[PDB]
């Protein structure tokens, strides 16, 4: 923990599992999961919004920093769970990036703008553990 | 729960810092107390004294309540009755845990508990605040 592959503990990522759009998450240690060690090539991630754990292939994870590419507007409008997930993921992104902003969709607005805009001034660097 | 290599576990009395508020006393709780969800790794559910609400707070924006004089905010204390009430509930919990006793308005009961806390929780020291 953690096989040659990408991503380590604390990284903010989008992860893709069956039945769900790309979904924001944080790579965690298997010890945080109360479950089991991850198989080689896999990563435990904890999903923002519901705090649940999934073992996901490192090959189906991308940096949260690739934001606009993987943000899914339709899902965002359809599912309140996705919007909450976005809030909590960007909230963590914010704090790590020493970021400051002035309701759910109210707080989300400057967060999303900051994300879609490249996480300036820190850039992606501000999202690292 | 909370096996992420960070400080603080269930029942700990802490000051927690969130946006728009002074450092505020709280108790670390299990996510099960919250009716919400598991905290993100590196974070803790805390329940704020005074209003009993739950917030998910990074363990790095938490400090032991025992570090009292450092995080007690006198301006907030003088300004907000909610903060004074929170102090009362936080310190009463600390007091019972510490095995401390003192000899009545809110501020009347608060007075020796604050002196106690501000003086370093004598004679137990901060160790007596453990759950
Ligand atoms: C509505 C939120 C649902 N999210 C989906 C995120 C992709 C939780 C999925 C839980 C999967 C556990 C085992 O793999
Ligand atoms: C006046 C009392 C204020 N309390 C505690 C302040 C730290 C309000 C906390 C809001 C909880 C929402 C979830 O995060």
């Amino acid at each position: 923990e953690y096989d040659g592959k990408e991503f380590g503990i604390g990284d903010l990522v989008w992860g893709k599992i069956k039945g769900f759009s790309w979904w924001p998450a944080m790579v965690v240690s298997w010890k945080a999961t109360s479950k089991r060690q991850a198989m080689s090539g896999m990563r435990w991630v904890q999903w923002f919004g519901d705090g649940k754990f999934s073992e996901v292939s490192a090959d189906k994870l991308v940096a949260l920093g690739l934001f606009s590419q993987h943000f899914n507007l339709a899902t965002f409008n359809k599912l309140v769970s996705y919007r909450k997930a976005m809030y909590h993921a960007l909230e963590k992104a914010r704090v790590r990036a020493g970021k400051t902003f002035p309701s759910l969709e109210d707080q989300l607005k400057p967060m999303l703008e900051w994300a879609h805009g490249g996480f300036k001034p820190t850039g992606i660097e501000g999202l690292k553990p």
